[PDB]
């Protein structure tokens, strides 16, 4: 079992660093694999590998894996389904941070789990996926991605077309919102109805969906992201 | 089995009339019970009973039932759980309209079903409920409503505190969004991402949540509500 994340552009390296460190703080008991695609230049990989070295120990390994891009690079995320040297992968977008240990995600007995999106709430968001690799399933996702249109133009829209009955699936396959709390909801409800956000408990993974990404630019949640990233620099360089 | 709706103020009579007529157009094969509470004056009841008379036939009965208010009138909706001369009730808010026959809602074998809210998407909205009356459950809702706080100040927040594990329940108890398509989502996504709304298919019940209510005041969905209400006047008075 492993955590995985993904970087397909140099610019997202800071998101990966914030995420890596948040997993270190949470003391996750499972290794992490960082997938990087062709468009990520080698210096950025080396910089990221250096950043991560002080968090390596006998009890937690961070490893790196080159993966090829998948165009429509928008589908590069599909590679997790081919990572079949692992029985189970918990995948987290690089624009997310872990606030609390989520090791219990690996106790779900299902081949595919995801949390609801906000729009519409009976579809899932592809930023947090608990999957069991299956190279045959991977081959079918590759094929069907030349046939199925996505309602949001990206991997979330595609994966919902490939799994249109996710809302009907068992509770193991449907993660509570606190495992993928998208800031878009906070943006929309904080000024008027802050109680809607406070009802998301426990809040374990904060997802910084939509744009700009916090490293591309000061709301309360963005402040929380900068708290985590800058602490990660102190601990990497000075710890 | 019956459809039920609720009016607790004179001002909502137009919402009830739009809803009644939309159920007539959809040719629902189950009778409708309109609950009215103390605050609704008798003339408004008589006017509503007159409005509904041309839709009475040997094959569809609309009936009226006086119910007492339940304060915190915000909980008056809880009366559906005491309507135990019916095995099953499909409850619909008066600020909703039915676009397509929903008779299949009565085929769900569950005691309680509801559709997700948008905020957060793992809680349910109380505007469309498929329930099995149970006077004992009703007594407990009455009692627990003097103990449990609601995160939205109303019946939706209360019912989610009373049923906190709804998201984990089986598919029978979790209605697709198209059974309670709240216009708040359309308001929010139409200008930027209209494809999010178009992905809600089939769209069978349109819910005009938030304020103003369309009869209290011209977007595309409000135009759709006025199309239904004014047609209902023509058919009532002239048909
Ligand atoms: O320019 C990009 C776009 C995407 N990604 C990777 O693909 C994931 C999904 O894209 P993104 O999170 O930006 O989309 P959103 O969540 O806003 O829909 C990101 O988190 C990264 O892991 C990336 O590395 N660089
Ligand atoms: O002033 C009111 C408020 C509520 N209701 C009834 O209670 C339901 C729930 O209230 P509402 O739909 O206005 O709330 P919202 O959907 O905006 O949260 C309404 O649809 C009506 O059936 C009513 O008749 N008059
Ligand atoms: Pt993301
Ligand atoms: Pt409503």
């Amino acid at each position: 079992a492993a955590y995985a994340t993904l970087i397909t552009s140099d610019a997202y390296v800071m998101g990966v660093e914030a995420l890596v460190y948040s997993l270190f703080k949470a003391r996750v008991a499972f290794p992490l694999v960082v997938l990087h695609s062709s468009q990520v230049t080698q210096p950025t990989v080396a910089k990221l590998t250096r950043f991560c070295a002080p968090f390596q120990s006998s009890t937690w390994r961070i490893s790196f894996r080159s993966v090829p891009d998948i165009g429509i690079s928008g589908y590069t995320k599909l590679h997790i389904f081919a990572m079949d040297d692992f029985e189970q992968i918990v995948y987290i977008d690089a624009d997310a941070i872990v606030l609390q240990n989520v090791d219990e995600l690996f106790d779900r007995s299902t081949s595919f789990a995801a949390a609801p999106d906000v729009f519409p709430p009976d579809r899932f968001n592809a930023g947090v996926l608990v999957i069991r690799p299956n190279k045959q399933l991977f081959a079918d996702l590759l094929a069907k991605a030349k046939e199925l249109k996505s309602y949001d133009g990206g991997d979330t829209g595609f994966l919902n077309a490939f799994f249109p009955k996710w809302f009907e699936s068992d509770a193991a396959s449907r993660l509570p919102f606190g495992y993928n709390a998208q800031r878009t909801m906070y943006w929309l409800v904080n000024g008027k109805n802050p109680g809607y956000w406070n009802a998301v408990q426990p809040l374990k993974i904060l997802h910084y969906s939509s744009n700009p990404k916090p490293w591309e630019d000061k709301g309360d949640l963005e402040i929380l992201w900068w708290q985590m990233y800058t602490e990660s620099r102190c601990m990497s360089f000075l710890g």
